[PDB]
């Protein structure tokens, strides 16, 4: 994994189908997947790192049965988390001014979480229903060989919602981009395996002033 500035032309051409993608995506449908996002190789090492990470102890308690830690990317042992950023960051710079109204100019750190088997999940609820500044939520799955009928922990979206459901494996090297706010209402099903992801929130500069 070569831990995005040279990057081949071809490469260049690939991100701005993947941008335009997700524009077209979010605002028509409010939520877009991209499937292999990073490669195996790289998205391994994103999940070498969590593990390590969840290893040394370093995760808190997140209705909510996940376990967190929060990752700016500079970390001993977090290079791989810190370049799935930098991609995620380079592709919401290509949408921004694409992207509703919103001015995105920033993010949360990644919020990386297990949801540590046991039948945890999270219930259903929306990131962000009281104007608290995050506009899109970014979810990067890291689980290998996850079969959602023996493992449970599938994330059910209810676009607008309205009665339909979408029914989402979290599925390994997975990105999902979604609406923060009243639009996605969501919830985590619980999991029967150890569960993991990382979360991105971008910002929309005006309203994260509020708060
Ligand atoms: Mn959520």
């Amino acid at each position: 994994c070569d831990k995005l500035a040279l990057e081949k032309t071809w490469q260049l051409q690939k991100n701005e189908r993947l941008s335009n993608m997700v524009v077209n995506q979010l605002n028509t449908n409010g939520f877009c997947i991209i499937n292999n996002f990073l490669g195996s190789s790289c998205s391994t090492e994103v999940l070498q790192q969590v593990l390590n990470l969840y290893q040394s102890g370093v995760f808190s308690n997140g209705i909510r049965g996940d376990k967190i830690a929060w990752i700016g990317g500079d970390e001993r042992g977090c290079e791989a988390i810190k370049y799935l950023s930098s991609c995620v960051d380079s592709l919401i710079s290509r949408c921004n001014g694409r992207l509703g109204n919103y001015m995105i100019t920033g993010r949360t750190k990644c919020m990386v979480a297990c949801y540590p088997g046991s039948g945890l999940g999270y219930i259903r609820h929306i990131d962000n229903p009281n104007r608290d500044g995050r506009c899109v939520t970014v979810l990067y799955y890291l689980n290998p060989n996850w079969n959602s009928q023996d493992c449970g922990g599938q994330l059910w979206l209810y676009p607008n919602n309205e009665n339909k459901v979408v029914k989402i494996d979290p599925i390994f090297d997975r990105l999902l981009l979604f609406w923060s706010d009243r639009r996605n209402p969501h919830e985590v099903k619980p999991a029967y395996a150890m569960r993991y992801a990382i979360t991105l929130w971008y910002f929309d500069e005006k309203e994260r002033a509020l708060s």
